[PDB]
């Protein structure tokens, strides 16, 4: 829960080119390049990584349970 963020920032961490995969969700910042679901920063061919995805979220079919096993490495600004 080390560092903050702003969008511009975030926007690096999409996964992608030696950039760790990072997301928004409700002001928390969670590192899923470990996920088998965030390959190449891409989840399902409809999410990227790199952005807040608070709003998507609520498409999501499930619940925000799923984030609970990824760390939160900071906050978004
Ligand atoms: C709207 C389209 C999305 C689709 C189709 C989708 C689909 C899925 C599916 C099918 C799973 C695993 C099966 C299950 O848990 O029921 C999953 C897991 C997950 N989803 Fe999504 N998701 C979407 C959006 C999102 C968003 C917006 C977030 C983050 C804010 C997110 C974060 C995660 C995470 C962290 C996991 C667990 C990954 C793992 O355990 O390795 N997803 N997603």
């Amino acid at each position: 829960a080390m560092e903050e963020f702003t969008t511009e920032e975030l926007a690096k961490y999409n996964g992608k080119d030696g950039e760790k995969c990072y997301f928004a969700y409700k002001g928390k910042v969670y590192d899923v390049t470990e996920s088998m679901l965030w390959e190449d920063g891409d989840h399902q061919g409809m999410h990227e990584g790199g952005i807040d995805l608070t709003a998507d979220h609520e498409d999501a079919p499930h619940d925000d349970d799923v984030l609970e096993d990824f760390p939160v490495v900071g906050t978004l600004k």
